[PDB]
């Protein structure tokens, strides 16, 4: 019927303009949320606003997949149990170029579209820089075009809220879903099961699962915008429900209904079953999916690695790789060697960890118990990998054991990470450090099978929500020396190096930060009622709290700032605030201690008379990708501070860089990157490296050395240990002391003395105003390398086989 | 600020003009449900529909909540456990006079409106009469313009579908929410916690009620539309959520999470916790509600601006919950609450038999709410004060009146409760009302004799003409005009065409027109001819003995008898209908069904039959599949054994949709056939008094058994295993029952019962005659119509008038 073809996006979302907005946001209001201004709350301006916006994101969605269903690109799935969303409100408004627009609506309206944003709940879907590398990546893979899909789950109450409560961590429920979620589409009708437990019968033809327990898997979808080149993608997310039954004897597997709704309830944390449960869940669904839109196209499987990409986000999703097989042997009755082919060409494996203990493996009585079809086909897979490392070196019969997906000793595990490796075309480190540790030392048995296996592709982070979007101030004098441009190449702030003697440009980019620091000190006040002194250099440390990130290292650098204000209180010393934020694992009783310790330091140091408002300490509560683009902006001093070797990248590090503050770091990680740069001499790096930690491992890193040659550290100690900081309880900190000083094995102390000398030369270097920005311009010039956008497209030339575009899609 | 009167419902659509239906159906395919003609599914242009029409009423809806407010009226709400909704596309299009623009709207776009209409779900949300009842009774109440709110619980999986495999009926689950539903909005901002358990503590000042679980009730806002009067009212239905709290163990607070859910799962149908569970849940949430809205105070202005209608006893515990929260909560003292409590409150009876009235346990009531028994146990005291006041020393009378009732286990009556709390005690048929008085409460009657009422029941005239029957409302608009469609009583005036040949052969045309459609879909599924030229004869009710499908049967296999004995024989065919749903666990009922469709497969595949007779059992009878069949309609069976039926709505279904009335002196039946004239009626058996002659000399069915032959030989045929070949015993229990433990006296009505279908088939065979006896009955039907039965509660019940008056919408 061609009278069907006028139901048509033709001419629905019509103009972006400001009487058009203002009738949908009504529209909205009234017949969306069944309100009117009598009863309608901020929460609800808001939801009307979100659902006026997410019509231009629609159409735009419709379009882009109907231009991949004509244009049958490579599609690329990007696998991840984690999804560190943040606030879509303002990020699809930039993408979209709606900002200016909606503002003027809202105003007009008689409301503040900033009341409305910060009603926003934080996306409970993800909880580190794993989950928002996956973020940044969507909105880059979006930017240049690629047919791309983010799936994972939706968790309904995400990772907990974090209170502090008299020093102490609390840990409240993030019920982020309780009024819904404007931006989700639900999907009913796509509806999938998902199996586990039964057992298999291997009769006839082959092998069936027979008698498993049925979840369901029921798909939300969530648009994905690029940068203004009117391209949306799809973040797809799977939520978990038990079966609707009525033998009829008992009701007792009321268990079962329960078992399968937490899979979608909350997010992780060692390795419970319901962990594994959750894995399954995601890779089974997905699967189903990627083939079912493989099918339907205008069966063979030959075009399939030509047709689908599926990246490995860490071994989380591993199963993918024994569900692909299973799918393609067990039922669409290929046989091994081809499905092989298929699976090893379709997958490829992200690695994001340098210490061969934190890799995951589960117990073969667990996959037995659970996965038992899964089980066998990885043993096969071990079979036939172990036969290809036996060819390629006879004799060594230690290789076959070191490299076996089977893991030997009291509890028979699989390690999930040998598994990923076998069965991935391609697997790559997140930092070039990171992935040559990953073929010198972790994997060198599997680099030296095939070393062409083996890349890297450095982490980036996204200009648009960590320069464009929370940094407008320093986006808009960029542009007036350059562009609108370099938001999409980010390469092309080296342009600015040439203004780097430019006076206008000089204050121009203090000027920026100034404002940054009133903002959020303002914020400071408006929300937890603590002074803050803007003019103070910004001293801030934000990453997970633990003992290798060495927020003890930055604490007793400020105990030691303390003292040295108390024994020479007349001294002109460069005045600071340290700010420091990060979440503690429940359980982790070392990292609740050590924000218990910063908050006393707080407590002793913000009110003594002496100090003033020369030094403050400040805990940032409940760290989140909103906050993150809050302080961000505001910091002149970015804490990186891991012993060397214990990072394989970071990306908080590039946001901080982005955003003109300047880094004190050890010789790890990304810092490395960014060093060869901006050139060594602007950044302040200090402390042991690589080669100097395995030095001292092998004399044996003895901490009381320093306790005797370093009055200072036997001074915090005394202090720390007689009750100076806890004087209510005197050996509260008594633990924090003890491993300092015993156990400590993450050698703080070592790095101490040249950590506090380097410290002094930045103070030196602030009190020099002119100097200290002259040096952030050349830090900000040369951060384009550290853009998602240049990380993807390597991704896509190297690993996926496709061509990036910045092409704008017409419409609409 | 005046930049905040921009926020406005002023720019909607606006509105007949299929040009913006066209671009508001883009609209929602695309923006709402994100699909697009590539993907999209019936089911999906389903939603687009829906959510279009769905932008016009809620603009209504705004308008009629906004002008309540202004207004400040007396709020009426109506507690009922089930609310038989059925589909609202059409009748939200009808309403709202969209239905023309609509239509070519859909058309224009290549699509086919009534195609879409057959995708929308039954509402899980109703069993029986009952709960159409209150969904009659809320279209009428916003046609009237009262401001009017019906209270229930959002049921999930309803009240099953039924299957019959192999003439078995087997329930599957009723997933009507398995792709949402289009016309609800949920409200997780109005959250409301119910409590249970734990006990009561006396302070000083007052009764605390503590270590309680709490379950959270979420409502559910359904607008439902005036006819053409812009009143849109609204359904708010309860959901239960378990709370959240993530330091342990024990976790069988995952038991807590489920039976706090069961509570919304599902209808009934053990004489469960549940069930009281699900009682009061609906009763405390909607009280908080009621109260939220008149603050937003003194109560001695809460009768006047508030009425609560409690449909069956179900919702009896809101009295006492008004109790508490007066008492307990608001401070007042026990007689001024008091006072607020019996004039808030209205009750309705819909049962007959005196052990129908429902009745809990104490232990049950002492264990999940302990404070509710210490009310109901001062309010009898109280009570039973005044009733040894106005009778000195009658001491038999006070353990007859007591809402305590004691036998092995002691026992809350819920009746007494509801006749003690209530102003105004409501019978739903006159005989029905009249028998209130007379026997079951008569001992309240010589007491508060003022408050004993008759409300006869009605049906609404939108759905059950209109709607279901737009051959008919066309036919009668040509004469008379359209408006008796919100006047029923107005087709008297048909009564002057009874003698006109344009509208004897206009009425019969019609009623033909609806067979054929009928056949067509009843040719579909059943795979069998249906002969459009028969007699359509349809029974659908409830499966039960007393409702008598049983003696529908042994009518049907007295027909095929006497046609496979005389093959030549001239006889009027039949199409035989039967329909309904066996609660489950009910034996008897599942066992009639067996027996139905069995009679079936003989009948129908008996070529000497030819297509003389047809028997059919209707699969899955419901609010949907009522209005297929009842246009199609010729003769409706409504053959209780007398005394039985308080009342009987789908009889006044049939009759409005040009369907003759065979049945029993009972029920709506005698206001029927009062209003029609019994010699337009097919009245036939015992009478009530006849009933209890027979019981008085005892029923001994033998002596009917022995009497007939016909009757001997159709028994012999089931006990043989004449219609249950394989298996001769198949239907021993039914033989059984009929000869020997019979409470329903089928035999007995046998011989009365074929006499007069015979007068049926005989008056069948002249058209003339036949149709000018339809007309007889639809012109007189007026009185049935639930604008009638409304308005009757509004005046002398709820003290608000009605008012046909239209209201804006800019
Ligand atoms: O066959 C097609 N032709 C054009 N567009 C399609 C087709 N199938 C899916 N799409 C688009 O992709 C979306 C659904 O994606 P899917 O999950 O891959 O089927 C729809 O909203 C369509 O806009
Ligand atoms: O104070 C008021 N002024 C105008 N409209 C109101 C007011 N209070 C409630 N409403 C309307 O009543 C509707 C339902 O609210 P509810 O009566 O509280 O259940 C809302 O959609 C409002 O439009």
């Amino acid at each position: 019927q061609e009278k069907r073809k006028q139901i048509s996006v033709r001419g629905l979302a019509g103009v972006e303009n400001v009487t058009e907005l203002k009738k949908n946001f009504n529209r909205h209001l009234h017949f969306t949320l069944v309100k009117d201004r009598n009863v309608a709350t901020p929460r609800d301006y808001y939801f009307a606003l979100a659902h006026t916006v997410r019509d231009h994101l629609v159409g735009r969605w419709i379009r882009t997949q109907q231009h991949y269903y004509e244009k049958d690109p490579k599609r690329i799935y990007y696998l991840s149990l984690e999804f560190y969303m943040g606030r879509t409100l303002q990020n699809t408004m930039v993408n979209l170029a709606l900002e200016n627009a909606c503002d003027e609506a809202t105003y007009q309206l008689g409301l503040d579209m900033e009341e409305l944003e910060e009603i926003e709940e934080d996306a409970g879907l993800g909880n580190g820089g794993l989950g928002r590398l996956a973020a940044c990546f969507l909105d880059s893979m979006a930017t240049l075009g690629l047919a791309a899909y983010g799936y994972g789950i939706r968790y309904e109450f995400g990772i907990f809220n974090q209170k502090i409560c008299g020093g102490w961590q609390m840990e409240e429920a993030d019920d982020w879903l309780r009024y819904g979620n404007p931006w989700e589409k639900a999907r009913p009708e796509f509806t999938l099961p998902v199996h586990f437990y039964g057992r298999v019968e291997h009769t006839s033809q082959g092998a069936k699962w027979v008698d498993t327990q049925v979840v369901l898997a029921m798909p939300y979808d969530t648009p994905v915008p690029g940068y203004r080149n009117n391209v949306v993608n799809t973040m797809r997310l799977w939520s978990a429900k038990a079966p609707n039954d009525f033998v009829g004897g008992y009701i007792q597997a009321v268990l079962d209904r329960n078992l399968a709704e937490n899979i979608s309830r909350v997010l992780y944390p060692e390795g419970k079953e319901l962990r594994l449960k959750q894995e399954y869940f995601v890779v089974a669904a997905t699967l189903q999916d990627i083939i079912r839109r493989f099918k339907s196209s205008k069966t063979n499987f030959d075009a399939f690695p030509d047709k689908v990409a599926i990246q490995l986000n860490d071994t989380h999703p591993s199963l993918a790789i024994p569900e692909l097989m299973r799918v393609l042997v067990d039922l669409e009755r290929l046989d091994w060697d081809k499905a092989w082919e298929v699976t090893v060409k379709t997958c490829a494996y992200t690695n994001h960890t340098v210490i061969p203990e934190a890799l995951e493996r589960w117990p073969v009585h667990l996959l037995e118990t659970l996965l038992p079809r899964h089980l066998q086909i990885i043993y096969e897979i071990n079979q036939r990998f172990l036969n290809r490392v036996a060819a390629a070196f006879p004799g060594d019969v230690d290789r076959l054991r070191r490299m076996s997906l089977v893991e030997e000793g009291a509890v028979k595990r699989i390690n999930m990470a040998h598994l990923c490796i076998a069965g991935s075309h391609a697997v790559n480190g997140v930092a070039r450090i990171h992935s040559e540790i990953l073929k010198k030392t972790i994997f060198k048995d599997f680099y030296e099978l095939e070393p062409h296996k083996f890349q890297n592709k450095t982490n980036g982070i996204t200009p648009r929500r960590w320069l464009v979007l929370c940094n407008p101030g320093l986006a808009e004098i960029i542009a007036e020396r350059i562009g609108e441009e370099y938001i999409s190449d980010l390469d092309q702030l080296r342009k600015l190096l040439s203004y780097v003697d430019d006076e206008a440009f000089i204050r121009d980019v203090a000027k920026v930060k100034q404002e940054n620091k009133l903002k959020f000190a303002a914020y400071l006040e408006r929300e937890y009622k603590v002074h803050i002194n803007p003019n103070s250099l910004f001293d801030v440390q934000v990453k997970r709290i633990h003992e290798y990130k060495r927020q003890l290292l930055n604490c007793l650098h400020v105990i030691t700032l303390y003292n040295r204000i108390k024994k020479e209180p007349n001294k002109f010393v460069v005045p600071r605030t340290v700010m420091i934020g990060g979440k503690a694992a429940p359980g982790y009783h070392m990292a609740k201690m050590i924000i218990k310790l910063i908050t006393a330091i707080g407590d002793v140091v913000n009110h003594d008379p002496v100090v003033g408002d020369r030094l403050r300490v400040i805990f940032l509560e409940n760290y989140r990708v909103s906050l993150a683009e809050k302080v961000i902006p505001a910091a002149d001093l970015s804490e990186q501070i891991s012993t060397a070797g214990t990072e394989a990248s970071g990306t908080g590090n590039m946001k901080f860089m982005l955003n003109g503050a300047l880094t004190i770091g050890t010789m790890d990680g990304a810092n490395v990157e960014m060093a060869e740069e901006a050139g060594e001499e602007n950044f302040f790096i200090f402390g042991m490296r690589v080669e100097d930690v395995d030095r001292l491992d092998q004399r044996g890193y003895n901490a009381q050395e320093y306790y005797d040659r370093i009055p200072e550290l036997r001074q915090i100690i005394e202090q720390l240990s007689s009750g100076f900081f806890s004087p209510k309880q005197p050996d509260l900190f008594k633990d924090i002391v003890n491993m300092l000083m015993h156990h400590d094995r993450f050698k703080v102390f070592a790095d101490y003395e040249e950590y506090v000398k380097c410290q002094e030369r930045v103070s030196a270097l602030y009190k020099n105003p002119r100097e200290w920005t002259r040096m952030v311009i050349r830090n900000i010039a040369t951060s384009g390398k550290f853009s998602s956008d240049r990380t993807i497209a390597q991704y896509a030339r190297e690993i996926w086989g496709v061509e990036p575009s910045r092409q704008r899609l017409p419409a609409p």
